[PDB]
């Protein structure tokens, strides 16, 4: 789907994420919750966290951010050949809970924001476009897996 050069830009910046998965995951989740507070409602065990400092101090939130970015990184490294990885994630997101595709757009925005805030020298326009396409592909394929399970993602 993406070109080889696009995937290489995606994985180049992802290598920077891997130097500090926990910190990236905290900042991505906090940006998501700050920018779109309705998403915090989906996490019953994070609802009692009232400030950014409380969110940074929560080991539970930090652990979940690592779980999130580990799954995403594994998907990105498949360079689109990710059906076996996306199916369980769709089930996690469409069965136990109901995570609309729009919420995946919100977290994608937070991912772009944090990557550019931390790594501007390795996340210029071409890299941003590549990551945007990779996350678009992720969201499109997740949406199809949602429908397979009976969830329209709305
Ligand atoms: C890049 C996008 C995302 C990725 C890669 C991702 C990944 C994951 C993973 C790996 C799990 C654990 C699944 C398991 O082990 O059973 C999970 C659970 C969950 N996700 Fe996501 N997630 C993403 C976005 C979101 C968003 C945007 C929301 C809500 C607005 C959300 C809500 C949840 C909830 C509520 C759970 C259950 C966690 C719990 O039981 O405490 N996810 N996610």
């Amino acid at each position: 789907v993406l070109s080889e050069g696009e995937w290489q830009l995606v994985l180049h910046v992802w290598a920077k994420v891997e130097a500090d998965v926990a910190g990236h995951g905290q900042d991505i989740l906090i940006r998501l919750f700050k920018s779109h507070p309705e998403t915090l409602e989906k996490f019953d065990r994070f609802k009692h966290l009232k400030t950014e400092a409380e969110m940074k101090a929560s080991e539970d939130l930090k652990k979940h951010g690592v779980t999130v970015l580990t799954a995403l990184g594994a998907i990105l490294k498949k360079k689109g050949h990710h059906e076996a990885e996306l199916k369980p994630l769709a089930q996690s997101h469409a069965t136990k809970h109901k995570i609309p595709i729009k919420y995946l757009e919100f977290i994608s925005e937070a991912i772009i924001h944090v990557l550019h805030s931390r790594h501007p020298g390795d996340f210029g326009a071409d890299a941003q476009g590549a990551m945007n396409k990779a996350l678009e592909l992720f969201r499109k394929d997740i949406a199809a897996k949602y429908k397979e399970l009976g969830y329209q993602g709305g």
